[PDB]
């Protein structure tokens, strides 16, 4: 029956935002989840939303006749540079459904074969990098998969070179994006002020390095392919019949330079700390890699063939999901899980995190880190594993994150022992995404040649 929902203390107008008085929103609230349980309201002056943590209750909000996505403040603050593209239209919005329609085709199988071979160019390039590293060296991995991940969405997606790998700091784009997703960040924790007028200009600064970067690859495309650009600039909805104007063209290739690349990224990181810290995993997966991958260069069914790869892919999201919450809205009055009414507009919040530590669906060794919970994945829950978001709104770019991942994973594998030097203690750092922050790795090389 009509339960009174959960609450953390609230400190009289602060609300509960004295809790959340962190750079670690995400992890603090998981904190807040594991006290409450599997749904607490949590309000901020002049905004409220709803943390849910149970399969069962986010297999009620996962119904998108009853809830759609809703834009987090978070993504409202994204949205005032990625605009109407696909991460942060809403589903009602023009634009949602034709950029979907229009750019669907660029994940099709047919498709992600033709982006293996862009793909092995791009990690050849990092087994390179590290072949070459002297032995007093060492490997900075969330930098160095920032550099495969952005070069080969530049590349697969828009036939542009980033070259990340002839730069040994972080290329200008990511100095930006990475300010202005934490700014986006830091906006949240803010109760009310010219105490702000900096972070507010180095903000717009931040977004037209962004942008400059757009005007240099669509004049590239210009002054001169069957790629997501291509489709951008001549695909037509297939029901509408309209193509994108040149505004939303910009805010689709921000939205595809940005989301991707990063969460990408930031799960080979987390696998491969995952993988350092459990060396029974990563033998097992370093022999599935030397059988599988019997060639110089890996070819497109070899990565499909790379399943306990794809285990510890899955299991390091299941760990640390790299878009760690995703944000619904109640289309119209309801109740949720028998007991919680709602109100038409009321905001709902998935802590992905603590549903993929869900006691009831897991078992109780939820911390664990064990591949073989995903031997055969149809055994698994509906709704229980959401690292890609849900439904129609759920991550275009699945397949090709997860192909770019294996390939990749499976070539650093094959190719090097990796020793945990510094005995790396995690730290995850939130810039809205998740990222291993300062992890380090030795990475010796087997001395097996390239293709
Ligand atoms: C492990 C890697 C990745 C993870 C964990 C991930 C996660 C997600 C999540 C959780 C959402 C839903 C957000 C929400 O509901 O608010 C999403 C949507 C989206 N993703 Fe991914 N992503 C990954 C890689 C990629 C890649 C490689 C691309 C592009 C090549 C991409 C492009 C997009 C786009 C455009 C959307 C918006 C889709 C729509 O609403 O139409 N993502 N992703």
């Amino acid at each position: 029956t009509i339960k009174e929902m959960p609450q953390p203390k609230t400190f009289g107008e602060l609300k509960n935002l004295p809790l959340l008085n962190t750079d670690k929103p995400v992890q603090a609230l998981m904190k807040i989840a594991d006290e409450l349980g599997e749904i607490f309201k949590f309000e901020a002056p002049g905004r409220v939303t709803r943390y849910l943590s149970s399969q069962r209750l986010i297999k009620e909000a996962c119904d998108e006749s009853r809830f759609d996505k809703n834009l987090s403040q978070a993504l409202k603050f994204v949205r005032d540079f990625a605009g109407d593209g696909l991460f942060t239209s809403w589903t009602h919005e023009k634009n949602w459904k034709k950029a979907h329609n229009i750019l669907l085709p660029s994940f099709s199988q047919q498709a992600m074969k033709g982006y293996h071979a862009m793909m092995v160019d791009i990690a050849v390039q990092l087994v390179q990098k590290w072949e070459r590293l002297n032995a007093d060296e060492h490997i900075e991995v969330p930098e160095d998969m920032t550099r495969l991940t952005l070069d080969t969405i530049g590349l697969c997606g828009f036939n542009y070179r980033f070259n990340s790998f002839y730069r040994d700091q972080p290329h200008p784009f990511i100095t930006s994006m990475v300010r202005a997703l934490d700014e986006a960040m830091n906006k949240l924790q803010r109760a009310n002020d010219p105490a702000y007028d900096e972070n507010k200009r180095q903000f717009q600064e931040d977004i037209k390095v962004m942008n400059d970067l757009v005007d240099k690859i669509i004049a590239d495309r210009k002054a001169s392919s069957d790629d997501l650009l291509t489709h951008m600039l001549n695909g037509k909805d297939p029901e509408t019949g309209e193509p994108l104007d040149d505004e939303n063209i910009r805010y689709q290739i921000i939205t595809f330079l940005i989301k991707g690349h990063e969460t990408t990224s930031g799960l080979l990181s987390f696998a491969l700390y995952f993988l350092v810290k459990n060396p029974h995993v990563l033998q097992k997966a370093a022999e599935e890699a030397a059988r599988v991958l019997v060639d110089p260069v890996p070819s497109y069914k070899q990565v499909k063939q790379l399943k306990y790869v794809g285990m510890v892919l899955n299991e390091a999201l299941r760990l640390w999901p790299t878009a760690p919450a995703f944000s619904l809205y109640a289309k119209e009055d309801t109740v949720l899980g028998g007991e919680y009414p709602l109100e038409k507009g009321d905001e709902l919040m998935v802590l992905i995190p603590q549903l993929h530590r869900d006691k009831t669906i897991w078992g109780d060794d939820v911390e664990e880190f064990r591949p073989e919970r995903f031997e055969n994945p149809s055994a698994i829950p509906q709704h229980a594993f959401k690292p890609f978001g849900n439904g129609q709104r759920a991550c275009i770019g699945q397949q090709f994150a997860l192909h770019e991942a294996t390939l990749v994973l499976g070539m650093m594998l094959k190719h090097f022992d990796f020793e945990d030097h510094t005995n790396y203690e995690l730290d995850i750092k939130e810039t809205l995404t998740l990222k291993p922050e300062g992890f380090v790795v030795k990475a010796k090389s087997k001395k097996i040649p390239l293709g």
